[PDB]
C-alpha cells in the first residue's frame, strides 16, 4: 500500500515536470510534492536570457497547485535556476 | 483497489487531452486530475498565431468539469504555453 | 467491482458516440460521463459547413441524458469543433 | 452478478432495436436503456422521405416504455437523423 | 439465479409470439415482457391488407395477459408495422 | 429448483394441449399457463369450417383450469385462430 | 424431493388412466392432476356410438376421486371428445 | 423416504388386486390407494355374466378397507368394467 | 428403517399365511396386515365343497389377531372366495 | 438394532414350536409372536386320532407363556388343525 | 450389546438343560428362559416307565430357579412329554 | 465388558466345580451362578452308593457360598441325581 | 481393567493354595476368593490319616485372611476332602 | 498402572522372604502382601529340629512390618511349618 | 513497513540534493532529513569563488522546506563547505 | 512416574546397604525402605562370634535414619541373623 | 524490527560523516549517534595546522543536530584530535 | 523432570565424598543425601590407626551441610568404620 | 532478541574504542558499556610519555557518554594503564 | 531448564577452584555450592608446609562469596586438608 | 533465554580480565560475576615484585563496577596471589 503511493508521487512529479517544461520559458523543470497538509517546490531553469514575469508565475503556481490534491497555491515555492524564490 | 483507480486515471487524463486536442485552436492539451474536492489543470498549446477566445475558455472549461466526477468549473485551471493563466 | 464499471463506462460511452454521429449534422462526436451526481460532456465536430440549431441541441442533449441512468439534461455540456460551448 | 446484468441490457437493447427497425418508416433504430428510476433515447433513422407523425410517436413511445420493466413514456426520448427531439 | 430466469423469458417471448404468428391476420408477431409490476409490448406485422378490429385486439391483449404471471391487460401495448398503437 | 420446475410447465402446458387437441373441433391448440395467482391463455385452431359451441367453451376452460393446481376457470383465456377472444 | 413428486403424478396419471380405459364405453381416456386445494381433468373418448349415462359419470368421478388423496368428487372435471362438459 | 414410500405402495396396490381376483365373480381388479385421510378405488371386471350381490360388495370392500391402515370402509370406491358405482 | 420394516410385514404375512393352510378346510389363505391402529384382512379359500362354521371363524381371527401386536379380534377382516364376508 | 430383533423372533418361534413338537399328542406345532403388550398363537397339529385333553391346554399355553418374556397365558392362542380354538 | 446378550442365553439355556439331562428320571429337557419380570419353562422327557414324585419337581424348580438371576421359583413351569403342567 | 464378565463366570463355575469334585462322597458336580441379588445351583452325582451327611451339606454349601463375591448360603441349591433338594 | 484384575486374582488364588500345601499335614489346597465384602473358601485334602487340630485351623483362617485385604478372618470358609465344613 | 503395582508386590514379597530365610532358623519364608489397610501372612519353614522363640517372633513381625508401609505389627501373621499360628 | 520508508528517504534526499545542484552558485548539494517533528540539513559546496546571497538562502531553504511533508522553512539548515552556518 | 520411584529405591536400598557392610562388624545387610509415614527394616549379619554394642546399634539406625528422607530414627527395625529384634 | 534499525543507524552515521568530511577544516569525522532522549558525539580531525572558528561550531553541530530526528544542537558533543571538548 | 533430580543428587553424593577423602585422617568416605527437611549421613573410614577429633568432626559437618542446600549441621550423620556415630 | 542485543553493544564497544584510540594522546583505548541506569568503564594506554589533561578527561568522558542512549558523563569512568581513575 | 543449571554450577564450581588454586598458599581448592539460601563449602590443601592467616581467610571467604549470586560470607566453610573448619 | 545469558557472562568476565591484565602492575586478573542484587570477585596476580598502591585499588574497582550494569563498587571484591583481601 506504500511503495505504490511513492511509486505513483515519483510518475506524477515527473509528468508535472514535463508540463511545464512545454510552457515557453521554462526549458527544464523539477517538481518535488510532499503529500502527507500538502505542498510542492518548483524549481524551473528559464530559457537562456528570459525571466518569469508576475502572471507566469501563478501560471507555473496553478499548473500545479491544481493538479495535486488539495494543495492550495500559497504551498507551492518556485524558484529559478539562480536562487530567486518567486513564490512569496 | 488502488493502482487501477490511478490508472484510471491516467487513461481519463489521455482520453480528455485527446478531445480538447480535436478542439480547433488548440494544437495539444495536457490534462492533470487532482481527485481525492476534485481540480483539474489543463495545458493548452494554441496552434501557431491564435488565442483562445472568452468564450473557448468556457468551452474547455466545461469540456472539462464535465468529463470528471464532482469537478466545478471553477476549479479548473487553464494555461496556455506562454504562461497565461486563462481561468481566473 | 471496480475494473468492469469502468469498463462499462468505456463503451457505454463509445456507444453513445456512435450514435450522435448518426445524426446528419455531425461529422463526429466524443462523449465523457462522469458517474459517482452525474454529468457529461459531448464534443461533437459538425459536417463542414454546418451549424447545430437550437432544437438540434436538445436532440443531442436528450439523446444523452437519457441513455445514462440519473443524468439531467442540464448536466450535459455540448461543444463544438470551434470552441462554441453550446448547452448553457 | 453485473457482467451479464449489463450483458442482459446490451441485447434488450439489441432487440427493442431490431424491432423499431421494422416498423414501416424507420430504416433503423439504436436504443440505449438507463437501468439503476430509468429512461431510455432511440434514435430513429426514417426511410428516405418520411416522417414520423403524432400518433407514430406514442407508438414507438410505448414500443418501449412497455419492454422496459418500470420505464414510464414520459422518460423515453426519440429523435430522428435530423435533430427534431420528438418526444418532449 | 438469474441467467436462467432471463433465459426463460428469452422463449417464452419466442414462444408467446409464435402463437400469436398462428392466429389469422397475424404474419409475425414480437413479445417483449418487462418482468420486475409487469407489462409486455406486442408488435405484429398483419397479413398484408389486413387490420385487426376491436375484438381481435382483445384476442392478442389477452392471449398475452393470461400467458404471463401477474399482467393485467391494460399494460399491454400492441403496435402493427404502421405505427398505430392500438391498446390504449 | 427453478430450471426444472419451469422445465415441468414446459411440459403440463405441452400435455394440455395435446388433450384439447383431441376434443374434436379443435384441429391443433397451444396453452401457455402463469404460474407464480395463476392464469392460462388457450389458443385453438378449430377444424376448418367449425366453431365452438357455448358449453363447449366451458370444456376447454375447466379441461384447463382443473388440469392446473389452483387455476380459477375465470383467469382462462380461449382464443380462436381468427381472433375472436371467446372467454370474457 | 421435487423431481420425483412430479414423476410419481406422471405415472399415477398414466395408470388412472388406464383403468378408466378399461371401463367399457371408454375408448381411451386422458388425466391430468392438480395437485399442490386438489383438482384433476379426466377426458374421455367414448366408444364409437356410444353416451356415458348418468350413473356412469359418477363412476369414473369416483373413480379418480378416489384414487388421489384429498380430491372430493367435485373438483373432478369430466369432458367427453365432442366437448360436453359432463360433470357439472 | 419418499421413492420407496410410494413404491411401498405400488406393490400393496398390486397385491391387494391379485387377492380380489382370487375371489370369484371377479376376473380383475385394479386397485389405487390415496395415503395422505385416505381412501381407495377398486374396479373389477366381473366374470362374463355376473354380478356382485350386495354381501359381496362388502367383502370387497372390507378386504381393502382392512388391508390399508386407517381406511374407514366407507372411503372405498367400488366399480364395475360397466360403469355402476358399487360402493354408495 | 423403513424398508425392511416393510419387507418383514411381508414375510409375516406370507408366515400367517401358510399356517392358516394347514388349518384342515383351507386351501389357501392369504393375508394383509395395516400396521401403522391396526387391522387385518384374511381372504381363504376353503377346501372344494366345505365352509367354514362359526367357531371355525374364531380359529382363524385369533390365529392372526394374537401372532400381530395390538391388533384386536374385531378388526380382522375374514373372507372367502365366494364373497360372504365372515367376521362382522 | 431391528433386523437381528426380529431375527432372534424368527429362531425363538423356531425354537418354541420344536419343543411344542416333541409334546406326545402334537405332530408339529407352529408359533408367532407378538413382541410390541404381547400375544402368541400357537397352532398344533394333533397326531392323527387324538385331542388335547383340557389340561393339556395349560401344558402349551404355559409352555409359550413362560418362555416370552412378559406374555401372560390368557394372550396366548391354541387352536387345532380343524379349526377348534382350544384357549378361551 | 444385543447379539451376545441373546447368544449368552443360548447357551445358559443349552447348559441348564444338559445337567437337568443328568438327573436321573430325566432323558432329556429343554428349557427356554425370559428374562427382560423373568421366567422359565422346562420341558423335560422322563426316563421310559418313571414319574416325577413331587419332591423331585422341586429339585428341578429350584435347580433352574437359582440358574438364572431374578427368576423365582414360582415362575418356573414344568411340563412332561405327555401334557401334564407339573408346576402350578 | 460383557463378553468376558460372561466369560469370567463361565470358568469360576468350572472351577467351582472341579473342587467340589474332589471331595469324597462327590463324583462328579455342576454349577451354575446368577449374578446380577445373587444365587447359586449345585447338581452333584454321589458316588454309586452313597449320600450326604446333613453336615456335608453346609460343606459344599459353604464352600461355594464363600468363592462367590456376596452370595449367602441360603440362596445356594444343592441337588442329587436322584432329586433330592437338599438344601432348603 | 478387569481381564487382568481377575488375571491377577487368578494366580493370587493359586499362590495361596502353593503356601498352605507346605504346611505339613495339607496335602493339596484349593482357593478361591470372592472379591468385589470379600471372602474365601479354602477346600484341603490332609495327608492320608491326620486331621486338623483346632489351632491348626486359625493357621489356614489366618494364613489367608491376611494374604487378602480387607478379609476378615471369619468370612474364610474351610473344608476337608470329606465334607466337615472346619470353620463355623 | 496397575500392573506394575501388583508386579511391585510381587517382587518385595519375594524379596522380604528370601531375608527372613537368611535368618538362622528359617530354613524357608513365604511372604504375601494385603495392600489396598494393610497386612501380611509370613510362612516359615524352621531349620529341621527348631522352634522361634517368643522374641524371635517380633524379629520376623518387625522384619516385615517395617518394609511395607503403613503395616503395623499387629497385623502381621507368622505361622510355620505344623500350623501354629505364632502371633496372636 | 520499515525497510523502505527509509529506502524512500534515500532516494528523497538524493532527489532533493541533485535539484539544488542544478541551481547555479552551487557545485554539490547534500541533504538529511530527520523525519519522525521534521527537520533537515543541507551542506552545499558553492562554486569556487561565490557566496549565496541572502535572498538564495531562502531559496534553498524553501526549495527544500516544501518538498518534505511538514518541514517548516526555520527547521532546515543550510551550511556551506566553509562552515558558515547560513540559516540561523 | 512411578516405574523409576520404585525403581530408584531399589537403588537406595542397595546402596544403603552396601555402606552398612563396610562397617566392621557386619559381614552383609540387607535393608528395605517403606515410602508412601515412612519407616525402614535393616538385617545385618554381623561377623562370625561379634555382637553390635547399644552404641553401634544408633550408629547404623542413624546412617539409615539420614539416608532416607523423612524416617525418624525410631521407625527404624534393626535385625540380626539370630532373631534378636535391636531397635526397640 | 531490530537489526535494520541498527543498521541503519550506522549508515547514517556514515553518511553523516561524509558531509563533515566535506567541509575544508575536516579531514575526517566520526559521529555516534544515542538514538533510544537522543545525542550524538562527532570527533573531528582537522586539516593539519587549523583550527574550528566558533561559528564553524555551529556549523557542524547544527549540521547534526538536523540530520537526526529530535536531537538538539545542546546534546551534540564535538570533540577534536587533541582532546579540545569544543561543544560545551 | 524427575529422573535427574536423582541423578543430579547420585553425583552430588559422589562429588562431597570424594573430597571429604581429600581431608587426611579420611581414608574413603561415603555420602548418602535425603533431599525432600534434608538431612545426609556420612560414613567414613578414618586412615588405619586415625581417630578424628572433636574439631576434625565439625571439619566433616559443614563440609557437608553447607555443600547441600538447605541442610543444618544438625542433620549430619557422621560414622566411623566401627560404629562410632560421632555426631550426636 | 538478546544474542544481537548483546552484539550490538559488542561493536559499538569496538566502534567507541576505535575513536577514542584517534584521539592524539592515546595509543589504545577499551570501552565496556551497561547497559540494563547505565554507565560506562574506559581504560585507555596513553602514547608513551604523556599524560591526558584535565580537559582531556572530558573529551573522553563526553565523548562516551555522548555516544551511547541515556548515559550521563558522572557514570563513565576513565583509567590509564597505570590505575590512575581519572573521572571521580 | 534444570539439567544446564546444574550443569552451569558444575563449572561455576570449577572455575572458583581454579582460581583460589593460583592463590599462593592453595595447592588445590575443591568448591561445593547449594544454590536453591545459598551456601558454599571450599576444602583446601596448602602448600606442604603452610598455614593460612586469619587474613588469607577472608580472602578466599570473599573470593567465593562475591562470585555467587545471594551467597553472603557467612555462609561460606573453609576447610583445610587437615580437619581445621577455618571459617567459623 | 539461559544458556546465552551465562554464555554472555562467560566472556564479559574474560573480556573484563583482559583488560585489567593491560593495567601496569597486574600480571595477570581473573574476574567471576554474580549478577541475578549483584556482586563481582577479581583475583589479580601483580607483577614480581609490585603492590597496587591504595588509589590503584579503586582503578579497579570502578574499572569493575561500571562495566557491569548495577553493580556498586562496594560489592567488589580485590584480592592478590598472596590472600591481602584489598576491597574492605
Amino acid at each position: 500500500q506504500f511503495s505504490e503511493q511513492v511509486n505513483y508521487q515519483r510518475a506524477l512529479e515527473g509528468e508535472l515536470a514535463r508540463t511545464i517544461e512545454t510552457l515557453g520559458p521554462v526549458k527544464s523543470a523539477r517538481v518535488h510534492l510532499a503529500m502527507p497538509s500538502p505542498s510542492a517546490s518548483v524549481t524551473v531553469t528559464l530559457e537562456p536570457g528570459r525571466a518569469l514575469d508576475e502572471g507566469q508565475i501563478s501560471a507555473v503556481v496553478h499548473l500545479v497547485s491544481s493538479a495535486v490534491a488539495g494543495l492550495p497555491p500559497g504551498n507551492v515555492t518556485l524558484v529559478d535556476q539562480s536562487g530567486h524564490l518567486l513564490t512569496q
